[PDB]
């Protein structure tokens, strides 16, 4: 029971997803993606997870996502594919498509994946903190930098001026779809598997 | 970083094809076919892609189609089956049937293989460019030649009279299927596996 | 073809440098000096590179720097000799230097190495990118820290709040000079060696 | 000596090549560039060789490309340096740069080589000549594509419709240089290690 | 951390050097020749060095003069030879010449190594503290003696009654040099390989 003792902890959560009616250029084919990013608030606010831990640090090893078609959709109906991709930077908010694209926005990543829009996905990554860099050759502007490896670092749940370790965003994962000729409706499960460092006491009463 | 060095990439574009409703010889079997060649510059254009490469000659090693059905239908509504054909020259284009087949124009292909028109198809083949003879025993033709190994040559993207190498044509892929009692949309998926060598500048400024 | 496929690039600019008469004290020996830095956004913008680059990650695992006399400077016209340093951290800026100095200010560095002005110098380096922190024991002031491996991160090109990855400077090495008793120009050559991460389609359309 | 007997020729020529005195942007670093392409005529034409052989066909295995200065220009006078590039495609047209360039137009090239301007170069290669494809996406335009082994193929001397394969353009060669304060003359001179296939008679009297 | 722990450091500076026009005896051969010693103070006292260590004692194990030809100086013209000298006792001091010599004064040492006026010299050495012997067969006079091996003392940076221990005086490099017709300017560095025993606060407050 040393200072670097580690825990193992799964988490999940889920929450619908839809995928609407093609009601504009009907009759073209026409895609759009959205995607997923993970933070271990996210699931401790959940409602049916513990909403605090005694830990001191944590570090996500793996997360998970599965989308799986509901409201009585047929998956012998056919409605193309699309493909999912691991995107482990800010970059991939754009991916959130904001008009319709006439190709599939992810199938040229690298890494890139097929799916059928009407069996759904399931996809592991390793989701990745973003590092700040200040020193850019334009004054006052920042990047990011990511750690290829999640042994490297840990992030203190309760660590920086805010006490927000828990909200620290891990990308990523995106998915693209061709646009049915239905509206098809999603339960989507996210999994994390966390590591966590030093079992620690509540925050002393003032 | 020698004058010789290769970078190899994945390239894809998508687009929608459909399978017309049967007008014609209603109550009979009747067969189509239509096909698909592979160019560079076909998949550079598309909207998510590079538009211009910094190499200085190029060389398609595999090309991949994979068409699949949406709109809906059903994958267990059984519509028969045609065939796909690797036509590695420009005879391909006869095989964009424009009047109805009553064998199946494909199928006595070496190399044909049966594809269930309910459920796609995916084939992967190496497309070939036609070398240029003009010596023939008809004044003012020209006919064709391929080689058997794509490492016996590269494409300069930039090469020839018209700086239009990456245009070159790779044939091809052709399919057929017989005519469906009802209308069926299909996403089409191609992908390029492309070996580049040199890396290389713009063009100077003029 | 995975999300972690990993590309590598030489890249290369140029830019003239002047050694300036001496002026000022004049019949003593005094010295300045100045410095580069390293950053994908400046090779990235030279005119006959590639502006823009379909890759997610990258990062700098060498820079080289190269000076040579032209303007028909005599190799065997002896000015003296001074040092280049590899200094990887932005304390470089206090070595362009605003005011004579009497000794050689890069001198003392450890690596330091000793180059003869009418010859110019050829060193090679591994810059590195400055990591914030910023809880210090002073009030909102911040500090940098290096990672002493490239292999241990990567720089998303468009990650962080301004998409400005590319421009992420890397120290970086500074070079002195006796003053000379005539100007002399140079012209400089750097080059990168960078390691790519994810081939990737462009942003969505919009 | 047979049909397929082999002999090996050495040939050479040589001409001048001056690199102009800057008179634009005059303070400024530029650049400029010029090529070199291998044709056997461009040999046999020069006035110490022979003018015509007999033999059937040919192939070149290497050429080789070396300046040196003249005019009683100073080795020791340091002018900078430019690069030397393989470029075996007729894309190398170009890079005789018509207007200044504010960048070495070849150093990006994989296989760029530095020279000093003042010393001048010597480079060995393996030019291609550039085989007709006139099948591309768009209609009656051509492009190129060359074999990566000499071996490969044969040039008949007297093949073709206009008895013109000495005249075949093997690519090629291009350098580029920093301009310099004052005009500097040069002595190239190019070589060509050459394999000829099965002694012939002179053509029929007519 | 004991009290025996050691620490090494390079310490260097620079300064100028000139050997003047000949305008005495003219036409003849005449030499004249001078000297350095090291002091940890000289390097100490010296503007971008440390100015006060924090080391309870040192020892110099080795220096090294380089000393090259600045002022726009020609390293192909040729003004002879002269020659350096290793002399570790205060002897060396008659050898900053006050008369001009009609022979070299430097070249019948044993050690004696000739080096070229146009191009400088290199030379390492390992200098010498002179110990103080006071018992001589004549009254009121002292000599010195010194230590084959570096390893076998240390000096305390503040021991004796002046706290002067790093002035102490180690001997010694002399150079010699034919008296050219034209001035020469040379650029002069010096370096100590020191090792340092016994990091040390600062004196108490007083």
């Amino acid at each position: 029971f040393s200072t670097n003792r580690i825990y193992t902890l799964r988490l999940t959560r889920q929450f619908q997803f839809k995928i609407n009616k093609q009601t504009t250029s009907v009759g073209n084919l026409i895609f759009n993606a959205d995607y997923i990013t993970f933070a271990l608030d996210d699931f401790l606010q959940a409602v049916p997870n513990p909403h605090t831990l005694n830990f001191e640090d944590y570090r996500i090893k793996l997360a998970k996502m599965e989308m799986r078609p509901t409201g009585g959709h047929y998956t012998v109906q056919s409605d193309g594919f699309g493909h999912t991709a691991v995107i482990q930077d800010s970059r991939i908010t754009r991916f959130k498509t904001t008009a319709d694209q006439t190709q599939d926005p992810l199938a040229p990543f690298d890494g890139a994946k097929k799916w059928f829009v009407s069996r759904g996905f399931k996809r592991l990554l390793r989701p990745k903190p973003q590092i700040t860099i200040e020193d850019l050759t334009t004054a006052n502007q920042s990047a990011a930098l990511w750690l290829n490896s999640a042994r490297t670092g840990w992030i203190p749940l309760q660590g920086g001026p805010n006490s927000a370790g828990t909200k620290v965003r891990h990308y990523g994962i995106a998915f693209s779809f061709p646009q049915p000729e239905q509206t098809i409706t999603y339960v989507t499960k996210l999994t994390l598997y966390v590591q966590f460092r030093q079992f620690a006491p509540n925050n002393p009463s003032t």
